[PDB]
Protein backbone atom coordinates (compact mmCIF):
# COMPACT_ATOMS: atom_id res chain seq x y z
CA UNK A 1 0.00 0.00 0.00
CA UNK A 2 1.45 3.36 -0.84
CA UNK A 3 -1.71 5.65 0.62
CA UNK A 4 -0.84 8.29 2.72
CA UNK A 5 -4.13 8.98 4.65
CA UNK A 6 -3.63 12.52 6.59
CA UNK A 7 -6.75 13.45 6.90
CA UNK A 8 -8.95 10.30 7.83
CA UNK A 9 -12.25 9.81 8.56
CA UNK A 10 -12.66 14.07 8.93
CA UNK A 11 -10.46 16.88 6.98
CA UNK A 12 -9.78 18.14 9.93
CA UNK A 13 -6.54 20.48 8.13
CA UNK A 14 -8.27 23.79 7.62
CA UNK A 15 -5.20 25.87 8.58
CA UNK A 16 -2.75 25.90 6.50
CA UNK A 17 -1.23 28.45 8.83
CA UNK A 18 1.41 25.55 9.31
CA UNK A 19 1.67 25.06 5.88
CA UNK A 20 2.51 28.71 5.20
CA UNK A 21 4.95 29.09 7.81
CA UNK A 22 6.29 25.31 7.43
CA UNK A 23 7.14 23.27 10.46
CA UNK A 24 9.85 20.93 12.18
CA UNK A 25 7.23 18.72 13.78
CA UNK A 26 8.45 20.13 17.36
CA UNK A 27 9.21 23.81 18.45
CA UNK A 28 12.09 22.25 20.80
CA UNK A 29 9.07 20.95 22.72
CA UNK A 30 5.75 21.70 24.36
CA UNK A 31 4.51 23.74 27.64
CA UNK A 32 0.86 24.21 28.77
CA UNK A 33 0.04 25.80 32.18
CA UNK A 34 -2.92 27.33 33.18
CA UNK A 35 -3.47 29.52 36.45
CA UNK A 36 -6.63 29.54 37.98
CA UNK A 37 -7.48 32.18 40.84
CA UNK A 38 -10.60 33.41 42.53
CA UNK A 39 -10.97 36.19 45.12
CA UNK A 40 -13.82 36.42 47.23
CA UNK A 41 -14.05 39.53 49.78
CA UNK A 42 -17.21 39.70 52.12
CA UNK B 1 -49.83 31.59 59.08
CA UNK B 2 -47.01 32.11 61.51
CA UNK B 3 -44.31 29.38 60.19
CA UNK B 4 -41.05 30.38 59.12
CA UNK B 5 -40.04 28.11 56.65
CA UNK B 6 -36.56 27.99 56.42
CA UNK B 7 -35.27 24.89 55.11
CA UNK B 8 -38.24 24.38 52.59
CA UNK B 9 -38.04 21.10 50.71
CA UNK B 10 -34.49 20.48 51.46
CA UNK B 11 -32.54 21.30 54.73
CA UNK B 12 -29.72 23.12 53.11
CA UNK B 13 -28.20 24.77 56.27
CA UNK B 14 -25.90 21.94 57.30
CA UNK B 15 -23.16 24.47 58.46
CA UNK B 16 -23.82 25.95 61.60
CA UNK B 17 -20.78 28.61 61.14
CA UNK B 18 -22.63 31.52 60.18
CA UNK B 19 -24.75 30.39 63.91
CA UNK B 20 -21.05 30.08 65.75
CA UNK B 21 -19.88 33.81 64.32
CA UNK B 22 -23.23 35.56 63.99
CA UNK B 23 -24.09 37.14 61.23
CA UNK B 24 -25.07 41.17 60.18
CA UNK B 25 -27.12 39.67 57.03
CA UNK B 26 -24.05 41.28 54.56
CA UNK B 27 -20.55 41.96 54.91
CA UNK B 28 -21.20 45.52 53.70
CA UNK B 29 -21.26 43.62 50.27
CA UNK B 30 -20.15 40.76 48.32
CA UNK B 31 -17.12 41.16 45.72
CA UNK B 32 -16.33 38.27 43.61
CA UNK B 33 -13.49 38.23 40.83
CA UNK B 34 -12.62 35.10 38.77
CA UNK B 35 -8.88 35.49 36.90
CA UNK B 36 -8.14 32.96 34.88
CA UNK B 37 -4.74 32.67 32.76
CA UNK B 38 -3.12 30.22 30.27
CA UNK B 39 0.69 30.33 29.21
CA UNK B 40 2.00 28.16 25.77
CA UNK B 41 5.19 28.13 24.98
CA UNK B 42 5.86 26.23 22.09
CA UNK C 1 -40.80 36.72 36.02
CA UNK C 2 -37.67 37.81 38.11
CA UNK C 3 -37.44 35.77 41.23
CA UNK C 4 -33.57 35.43 41.23
CA UNK C 5 -33.87 39.23 41.23
CA UNK C 6 -34.36 40.96 44.59
CA UNK C 7 -32.54 44.59 42.99
CA UNK C 8 -29.65 45.53 40.99
CA UNK C 9 -27.40 47.35 42.85
CA UNK C 10 -24.51 45.36 41.70
CA UNK C 11 -21.65 45.91 38.77
CA UNK C 12 -20.43 43.31 36.32
CA UNK C 13 -16.68 43.47 35.30
CA UNK C 14 -15.02 41.34 32.55
CA UNK C 15 -11.63 42.08 30.96
CA UNK C 16 -9.80 39.45 28.36
CA UNK C 17 -6.63 39.70 26.35
CA UNK C 18 -4.04 37.83 24.61
CA UNK C 19 -0.18 38.07 23.99
CA UNK C 20 1.74 36.22 21.60
CA UNK C 21 5.48 36.55 21.42
CA UNK C 22 7.82 34.80 18.96
CA UNK C 23 11.01 36.71 19.57
CA UNK C 24 11.83 33.27 22.29
CA UNK C 25 13.26 31.42 19.72
CA UNK C 26 13.58 31.12 15.16
CA UNK C 27 11.33 28.01 16.07
CA UNK C 28 9.43 28.87 19.23
CA UNK C 29 7.17 31.24 20.34
CA UNK C 30 5.24 32.14 24.08
CA UNK C 31 1.13 33.15 24.31
CA UNK C 32 -0.42 33.99 27.09
CA UNK C 33 -4.18 34.58 27.17
CA UNK C 34 -5.94 36.50 30.47
CA UNK C 35 -9.70 36.47 31.40
CA UNK C 36 -10.86 38.09 34.35
CA UNK C 37 -14.35 38.34 35.89
CA UNK C 38 -16.38 39.86 38.61
CA UNK C 39 -18.94 41.00 40.53
CA UNK C 40 -19.43 43.64 42.82
CA UNK C 41 -22.52 44.00 45.07
CA UNK C 42 -23.16 46.86 46.98
CA UNK D 1 -4.19 -0.28 24.89
CA UNK D 2 -1.84 2.85 24.85
CA UNK D 3 -3.10 4.31 21.36
CA UNK D 4 -2.89 7.71 22.70
CA UNK D 5 0.98 7.50 23.85
CA UNK D 6 3.48 7.62 22.01
CA UNK D 7 6.31 8.09 25.14
CA UNK D 8 6.55 9.40 28.41
CA UNK D 9 9.41 12.44 27.78
CA UNK D 10 6.71 15.02 29.67
CA UNK D 11 6.64 15.73 32.98
CA UNK D 12 3.40 17.42 35.70
CA UNK D 13 3.65 20.09 37.26
CA UNK D 14 0.27 21.10 39.72
CA UNK D 15 -0.15 23.47 42.80
CA UNK D 16 -2.95 24.59 44.79
CA UNK D 17 -3.59 27.09 47.63
CA UNK D 18 -6.12 29.13 49.52
CA UNK D 19 -5.63 32.21 51.44
CA UNK D 20 -7.93 33.57 53.82
CA UNK D 21 -7.44 37.09 55.80
CA UNK D 22 -10.31 38.39 58.20
CA UNK D 23 -8.49 41.19 59.39
CA UNK D 24 -10.11 43.54 56.38
CA UNK D 25 -12.85 44.53 58.65
CA UNK D 26 -14.39 43.52 61.82
CA UNK D 27 -17.66 42.38 59.87
CA UNK D 28 -15.37 41.73 56.82
CA UNK D 29 -12.77 39.02 55.35
CA UNK D 30 -11.13 38.40 51.88
CA UNK D 31 -10.52 34.90 50.93
CA UNK D 32 -8.13 33.98 47.38
CA UNK D 33 -7.90 30.58 46.10
CA UNK D 34 -4.95 29.84 43.46
CA UNK D 35 -4.73 26.73 41.35
CA UNK D 36 -1.98 26.15 38.65
CA UNK D 37 -1.36 22.81 36.87
CA UNK D 38 1.45 22.83 33.93
CA UNK D 39 2.69 20.03 31.42
CA UNK D 40 5.96 19.80 29.53
CA UNK D 41 6.95 17.73 26.80
CA UNK D 42 10.43 17.36 26.47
Amino acid sequence: DAEFRHDSGYEVHHQKLVFFAEDVGSNKGAIIGLMVGGVVIA
